[PDB]
């Protein structure tokens, strides 16, 4: 995967400075297990998921919905952070992540900018910030349309 | 014009404000914004700096970055920057916010939600990049800016 030039290459920031830090790296390592039966032991009952171009999952049954939905039609092949910080309550991961479009069998480099809300070492939200559209014409699988 | 907060939005109230120096110059510069600028806003960046709305091409040194606003400022108009969350760690400063931009072509305003990194040095900016979908706005407002 492309190490950006604005990328630095200080590597932390880009590791855990904080538990919550370490627990976000963790939860990311997962996924590219690709399973959200493993997944969804990190969220809280109260919580939430977006991927923000598309509609918000509330509770902790509507994020297994969702991210289970998405396994079905997608894989990460690769998650890689740059980038690991957070101030109050809320982790931040500006990172890149390889999917894999299964029906297409077509792979994409996703510039990614994501937030996490951690409770009790629980995730409370996780909202994935990217242009949805350079997804979709990359890998022909119009997830919206 | 005006925006309601989210009910994810974190409700530690510090979440929502400055909680170090280089957010509060973030902060501010968020203001200026709305001033429509691009000769008021390139003040804040160091001059090895860089810029990128990221559904769009980066910009390098001030001279791109300056440009670069000014190209959008040709067809665009903040009219609002409200910031959810704020933080910082490692010299980076984070923001989740939602811009209030309207197309100047055709007078249609859209909300569009942003998460924003600005990496910073010297209290000058020396990296900024929006993370956004850029589609949802385009559609939303009729102005095509890739198409």
């Amino acid at each position: 995967i492309e190490q950006p030039r604005w990328a630095s290459k200080d590597s932390a920031a880009g590791a855990a400075s904080t538990p919550d830090e370490k627990i976000v790296l963790e939860f990311m390592d997962a996924l590219t297990s690709n399973d959200a039966a493993k997944l969804i032991e990190y969220f809280a009952e109260d919580t939430m998921y977006q991927n923000m171009p598309l509609p918000p999952a509330y509770g902790r049954d509507a994020v297994e919905q969702t991210l289970a939905g998405l396994f079905t039609v997608m894989s990460y092949d690769a998650v890689e952070t740059f980038h690991i910080g957070s101030s109050n309550g809320l982790v931040y991961t500006e990172r890149v992540d390889v999917l894999r479009a299964l029906p297409t069998g077509k792979s994409y480099n996703v510039s990614v900018l994501g937030v996490f809300q951690l409770t009790e070492g629980k995730i409370t939200g996780w909202r994935d910030y990217f242009d949805l559209r350079e997804f979709e014409e990359a890998v022909d699988l119009p997830l919206r349309g």
